[PDB]
């Protein structure tokens, strides 16, 4: 009820039109939730995470011992874009080729926003991403695409060498996607190489610089969500309507040697 | 689990005293839990109340809007106390007079910190308490205790001028209690005319300083407990063995003219 | 009974993290258990293996012969490590990131322990390891990794030769495999070409310094449990937990040539 959407003027069809494109584009954006562990929407009522820790206080009076419970609090992050009235209408009259780039271009926005805060942190949400919570020393991509099977074995030992176990995955850059995809080693493409060195999957991440590698073993990493992503309305008017994606989320780290990061 | 209390040296009968003497001090010595609405435990999984607001922060990046959400965190409250070893030993011989002063003392101390955070505040806390969050003018007590019904009137009336409904109910220091009880007006005592001009209750306060008159109708004062009172083992020794009474709560108010504050 | 956990401060769950932690690790860790058999655990009244063979003794009199029962006795290996107290209450507040660290660092040196008693041999124990033990001749691991898939094909000839016949496993070194997870001949990565020498699988083996060629037919290497790993507790202050990782083991070698040691 708080998106306000029956006040808009925009049929179903074009509401179904909007949300369908919105949908695809985002889970093609988006690689954070393919490896973390999403703690699904609690509802609008929630506001912060708590962390089972302690922070010493000053005491309310002689005799008595205080202590301040920990919790990271949540963040809503929001993308307005505007919509033309003609295109929500020609939906209705069978068109096939209505104009829905302002919702791609929000819906990639957000996905990039919300991959960045996972990987590469953001400070004023109180979010550390995991390249800075990572404890493992960071490695360098090579300069020639020949040399990263090499590389992406020497993290896997790393993550072996620390005790941690379970499937591992590579997260890798557009660049880096595809160099992999299109570089061969004597005329022996260098994919088949990676994918026997991983045994969990290769991740298009457009979003992130260099490579990450990450065991998916299993609670590590978690994404709470309190409102998954949404699609509200603010107002109209006679030739456009204004619309926003909504989301509120935080992100937290928990086993620090569970990841390796591999800088470009 | 995190108590412990199966390490101590104490026998269950042991347990028992010590658990029905403070509950009974804790009773006798608390009366904000008698007014105000208590939002009873969460488990220990609970760090902070979500107030429903939002706070502006930083956009992570150009064309996004952030914003975080707003939480109270909970504050633990421990008082430690010391129980001699031959007061244990003697319940289960029969002995009806054990010395159970310490625990009467925590208890006393734990109600009247939670009393003095409910009513006065905790700034260390971010607890705001009733007579800081009140909007109506505070009234003073008059010198002579003939006159405290007719302030009592005044406020009442001001209750009823702001809209505040429901049954009303005052609170008074152990001075102004006992004032109240004793004082009497051309041989006619003043609690039989201050009983007909309340229709809730009087509550003896032995925390507060002055007086405050409340409307009970429900939905103004909501104390959020994590964790109810609750005694553990910290350790022991030859003589003494060392527990401690514990407790995780916060407070939140949210109509401001529901309460009008009586200064000394 | 023995490990009197009963005494330890520490809840259900926080046993529950620090054992799963330890099994993981100990996993993670170990090699030696994947190609011997176990004989298990026996109970804590076993004390020793019996060999079956005869030790000739002085007679007790004129007439008589006399032989001794030979038999290898059991090790217990005990490695004591510390835990935080905070750590471990803050689990029954919800915490997913309490410090585990040294369960961690203790399970790795208890495998790390059990694998070099297992092929390197332990002296004080009367452990003969599966190197010492060996008939067959020693190889050299080459400078390059090209030739690595080569010398593991002179190995298994070796003890195709010798008549030992069943699955063969090659356990290789944390350094040794990585350089063959990366190395690549001429494009070829050269795992797939030991992949297919080899029938049985190979081993990752961070406590070895060469690498083995065994045969994984059964009969041959047997690693005696009294009792298997198992967390037990010292003692305990207002700060931390005294803990231990303890395991009652031997290992026996019967057959000699079934097993061939690639020297580093």
């Amino acid at each position: 009820n708080n998106l306000y959407r029956d006040l808009a003027p925009i049929t179903e069809s074009a509401w179904a039109e909007i949300e369908l494109e919105a949908t695809r584009t985002f889970k093609r954006h988006i690689a954070g939730r393919r490896v973390v562990d999403v703690s699904g929407p609690n509802g609008p009522t929630t506001a912060s995470v708590s962390t089972g820790h302690l922070l010493d206080v000053s005491p309310p009076g002689d005799g008595v011992i205080a202590h301040l419970r920990d919790a990271k609090p949540l963040v809503r992050l929001r993308v307005p874009f505007t919509v033309a009235r003609r295109d929500i209408d020609d939906v209705e009259r069978g068109s096939q080729d209505s104009d829905w780039d302002p919702v791609k271009d929000a819906a990639k926005k957000l996905a990039f926003v919300e991959d960045r805060a996972i990987f590469e942190g953001y400070a004023a949400a109180s979010i550390e991403g995991i390249r800075s919570s990572s404890s493992n020393p960071a490695l360098a991509l090579p300069d020639d695409a020949r040399e990263i099977p090499d590389v992406i074995a020497q993290a896997l030992s790393e993550l072996r060498l620390a005790g941690v176990d379970g499937p591992y995955s590579v997260l890798l850059s557009a660049e880096t996607y595809t160099k992999v995809s299109e570089t061969t080693a004597h005329g022996y493409p260098i994919r088949e190489h990676i994918n026997r060195l991983v045994d969990g999957e290769i991740i298009w991440a457009p979003a992130i610089d260099g490579a990450f590698v990450l065991s998916t073993r299993g609670g590590d990493f978690d994404l709470q969500l309190g409102t998954d992503v949404s699609i509200g309305y603010l107002s109209h008017d006679a030739e456009v309507v204004h619309l926003y994606m909504e989301e509120t989320m935080t992100f937290l780290c928990y086993t620090a040697e569970a990841s390796v990061a591999l800088t470009p």
